[PDB]
């Protein structure tokens, strides 16, 4: 199979400067080198250059709503495109809402896609209930379709479709969710897995579960957003929103390790890696090797061990 | 339901001093603010003021004996009063040796109360078994029945009755266990989980078994004493006797979790928080802020998240 | 019964230097005396001194083979002698190559013993495998019957005798192997626990299996060879070669106390301990405690605590 990694150096997704140069980090740390390594064919496609729209108002709360609905138009777009040439794509992060974008042209090529999120946050904040009109924290409100029309549309994702419904997602990770978005997965009936129910099932029940719930019957297509964000700051500490109490190195390698063993990984996402938030040379280099490290376990390598078929080594 | 929070600025039960500061930094992160954004009405009694004891000579080895049976006679008291009027008692440390007052009072009101211990330590011994005559490693030996007339009686204690059974109370996290203590729970069979129990059965399966293992037969009111040492140092660093490789602030939480989730929590105790033992600001602020959090937990708070009733956040 | 520890200040199995400075760390935390402690006879037989082959060319790739082969040599041979005696042997490391000899000692005496390898890696490449030739990666190859004639005769190790099959040993902790070394335990069929089957199982389930593994027909002598690099960096971090996302203080000490309540253990190896590589003093003081810790706790030390028969502490 073929892997395509697509950079989205965009960070007007929330305040915090930095996370455009994600996907600059994570190929310094050899991302691309490496993901060759394994038994897929590596193709980059290098780093959107995204258009900054002029005079881009507040529409109310949400801010910069139209670059970030350009930026996540252009993505969709090129996203779509691979997806199409049968490839698997990989979108190495600026800020999260680059998700929109990801998962909008994925589901374009492979409408029966189910999206695992792996995240500290549910990010399913409408343009009605944030706090701050931060569209990092409200991606998968434009994706769900049981949320269309529950708020005013956009300046700039009128492009947009809502292409899942809340029974094709299924977070793992969660700790720290507004309330309106508590209310909001409560009410859909969305299928989750916080914090405490890893601590009370264990990771290992936890992927079982999440499996038999999106792949039981049919076996679709799965979108892997990743943020980086859902492990425990200790391990991820470049961050823009650091949330104690996350998984762990070991939780996050498993989840990979166990959705690669799945061979249905369609589209992936490494998300808030921010090069700039890290308080020593060391967090950052510790987050961006954990972040390179999460996304090669997708694609083969075990912890176990790998050694390539057909030769002795004997 | 009505909360009300009863500071007991007391250290007298061991050498180390600071433990008294205990209910002032709580304060000062903020718990009541927070406690009273929950679903339960905040009422602060105070901080109890502890009369001195002049002349207070060391009863053979117990140290401090008349000064530590006042300021326990003095707070069973009022958690017996405050217990009465229907309104859970949340009593913060000084040391522990607190919990024979406060699991008194509240016996008063609630004999059939079962106990849920979360702590490095049994403290559990007698007068006759400590080595430091320290009054905080002995407080659940004033309180249980089948150790009444195995000790001398003490300086000051004259007014406690033994208002529990060794099939009351259960242990979790448990890791420095002195000789003397370990035997005195084997041979009244006291019902426990040491971290090894914690690690065989992760802290799910331990939570499932302590309930049906106090709650089985008849549904009583639960006192939660909460040694903050139960947690690992890296996560309560500020406290007296840190003891390595105990529970995790994930596990932690998931403790207090499920304990508010029987909506039988009728009485707690955040004990052990030093703000002086801290090595550096981070350290007591780190212990401080996850003591806060353990106890919000137990009204509410859950880590998937919370949202107002009655209210449509569309 | 009888405990004999025998420090083995040897490095020239890999290139980093301060190994060897080993047994001494652990001394000097009290090993000794605190061992003396249990209900063992503690014997310190000393440091083995050992001759240094003067002009030690590389046969091929391995470096040191041939002061590597006598350092093995040596020490095979006082283990075999005191295991004879009928005491248990424990051996302080510098690095892991000394294991060749350790393990070989005791087979003589106890052919029929299961090797239990708690390590980051394998430690199974042959002369023909290794990127490097650091004999330290290479004793589980000199052991093993299955890879005799496998590799050319190195230099030294003449004496060694492929004392176990791939059906007596298991791993337990495995996360950095080299794509051969993996080749070589899969194709052996080898039994082991990766980091993903810790993580899958708990290392509760862990035990349980590999015990059912190696001890469900016969119960034989059980050999320890505990990498202290087998946890994860945080906990021991003065090593020569750390490996993120390993097993933790808690799950190491469960595997000792495991082992302890079988009453099988015939041998055991702390090694890798380099107290030069410690970033701080606390790191060196950090892996040294956890390392004397772990040792105790194979020799009866539990979590939940200790008693001594026949006393009333009432
Ligand atoms: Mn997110
Ligand atoms: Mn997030
Ligand atoms: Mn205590
Ligand atoms: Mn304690
Ligand atoms: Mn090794
Ligand atoms: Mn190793």
């Amino acid at each position: 199979k073929p892997i395509e990694i697509i950079g989205a150096p965009f960070s007007k997704g929330q305040p915090r400067g930095g996370v455009e140069k994600g996907p600059a980090a994570l190929r310094k740390a050899g991302l691309v080198e490496k993901l060759k390594e394994t038994e897929y064919n590596v193709r980059d496609h290098g780093d959107l250059a995204f258009v900054d729209v002029p005079n881009d108002s507040p529409f109310q709360i949400v801010k910069n709503p139209r670059s970030v609905g350009k930026a996540n138009e252009q993505l969709a777009a090129v996203v779509a495109e691979t997806q199409k040439n049968g490839t698997i794509s990989v979108v190495l992060g600026g800020d999260h809402s680059m998700a929109i974008g990801s998962i909008s042209g994925h589901a374009r090529v492979h409408p029966d896609l189910c999206v695992i999120w792996v995240d500290a946050h549910t990010d399913i904040n409408t343009p009605l209930t944030t706090s701050s009109g931060n569209l990092h924290g409200q991606p998968v409100a434009f994706l769900l379709k049981e949320l269309k029309g529950k708020f005013p549309d956009v300046p700039g994702f009128s492009w947009v479709t809502p292409c899942i419904s809340a029974k094709d997602i299924v977070y793992i990770g969660l700790r720290d969710v507004d309330p309106g978005e508590h209310y909001i997965i409560k009410t859909l009936g969305i299928k989750y897995f916080s914090m405490t129910e890893v601590d009370k099932l264990g990771i290992g029940k936890v992927m079982e579960e999440t499996f038999s719930y999106l792949l039981g019957r049919k076996k679709r297509p799965i979108h892997l957003s990743f943020d980086v964000e859902g492990l425990d700051p200790v391990f991820t500490p470049a961050t823009g929103t650091p949330v104690v109490g996350g998984l762990s190195y070991r939780e996050g390698l498993y989840i990979t390790e166990e959705i690669y063993k799945t061979g249905l990984l369609s589209g992936l996402d490494i998300m808030e890696v921010n090069p700039t938030l890290g308080k020593t040379p060391e967090e950052v280099t510790r987050t961006v090797n954990t972040a390179v490290a999460l996304t090669l376990s997708c694609f083969g390598t075990k912890r176990e061990g790998n050694h390539k078929p057909e030769t002795d080594y004997l």
